[PDB]
């Protein structure tokens, strides 16, 4: 599948319950280390297996290439293919992770694609997934159902009429963090080449899901995904799945907070 790097893992021997696919660029070593020491730490969660992998492309920098090679050797949790790792190549990065699930971890019950600047409560997520009784063609996160392409020309998410010619986008979930049943990876990979390309990964995936007639669903009666970020509180963070706008130092402090208060009860 042209994977310069493959994780040292065997999903047939121990099928994971939840696989985390984390996007980060080569220089963001601090982010990856904070995740590996916090919510990305592999463990049983209510007896369910959690695995964490980092999606990376390639870089022109010889120094960064070397560092990432050493990191892969030392940690074995990097999935890599030869594509220029840049913001407007995030669609390739996403499709690489989905390809990895399809070819090497079709046993995964659930897969979460997430950003590096995020806080994820796998405990609460696992609890909600076990409660949802939705194991096939399932896809959730922060639902974006009536979106219009951004035509403001210097905007990060700007798309020309040539890049996306229609007035509205299909349903999709924030690329900050979305979750799906493992089977969906195979279906998306399968239809990927037939769907109109878009440089925005979450929209691209939304196009594929629409082609597949897979409808987006809310994970819970209450909001659990926060692309806009949140005011921090131990009690609030115990009852959410994902929060954006979290830098590495902050992530470590939040993880420590939750550890320090483990054992107290909340309203
Ligand atoms: C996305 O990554 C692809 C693959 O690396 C980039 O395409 C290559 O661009 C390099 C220059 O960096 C050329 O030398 C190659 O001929 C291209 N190869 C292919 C297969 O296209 C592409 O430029 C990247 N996208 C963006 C927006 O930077
Ligand atoms: C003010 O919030 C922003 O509002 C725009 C619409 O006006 C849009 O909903 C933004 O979400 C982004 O939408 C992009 C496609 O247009 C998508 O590729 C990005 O990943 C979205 N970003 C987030 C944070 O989900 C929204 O931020
Ligand atoms: O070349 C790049 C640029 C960004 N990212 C990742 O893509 C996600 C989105 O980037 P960022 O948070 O900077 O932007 P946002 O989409 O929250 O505006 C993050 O996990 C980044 O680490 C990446 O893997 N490669
Ligand atoms: C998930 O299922 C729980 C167990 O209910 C039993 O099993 C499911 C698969 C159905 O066949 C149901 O008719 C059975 O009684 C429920 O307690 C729980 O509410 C379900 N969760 C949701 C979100 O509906
Ligand atoms: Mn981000």
């Amino acid at each position: 599948g042209n994977f310069l790097k493959l994780p040292d893992t065997d999903c047939r021997q121990t099928p994971p319950f939840l696989v985390l696919l984390v996007t980060s660029s080569h220089k963001q070593l601090a982010e990856r280390m904070a995740i590996r020491q916090t919510w990305g730490k592999e463990r049983m969660v209510k007896g369910k297996q959690l695995k964490t992998f980092f999606l990376l492309g390639t870089t022109s920098s010889a120094a960064e290439t070397k560092e990432v090679d050493q990191e892969s050797q030392r940690h074995g949790d990097i999935i890599q293919k030869d594509f220029l790792d840049v913001y407007y190549n995030l669609t390739l990065k996403t499709m690489m992770g989905i390809e990895w699930v399809h070819r090497f971890c079709p046993q995964a019950a659930f897969v979460m694609k997430t950003d590096s600047d995020m806080f994820i409560n796998v405990d609460y997520l696992t609890e909600l997934l076990l409660k949802k009784n939705r194991t096939t063609r399932f896809f959730t996160g922060f639902l974006k159902l009536n979106e219009f392409p951004i035509r403001q020309p210097f905007s990060k998410w700007f798309v020309s009429k040539s890049e996306y010619p229609w007035d509205r986008y299909p349903p999709f979930c924030s690329g900050t963090g979305y979750v799906f049943s493992g089977d969906v990876a195979s279906q998306v990979y399968n239809v990927s080449k037939s769907v109109p390309y878009i440089k925005l990964e979450d929209v691209f995936v939304g196009l594929c899901l629409e082609r597949l007639n897979i409808r987006l669903e809310e994970l819970h009666s209450q909001p659990t995904f926060f692309p806009g970020g949140l005011r921090f509180s131990v009690c609030l963070f115990r009852r959410i799945v994902a929060c954006h706008f979290i830098k590495p130092r902050t992530l470590l402090d939040y993880w420590q907070a939750l550890e320090n208060s483990r054992g107290e009860d909340c309203p």
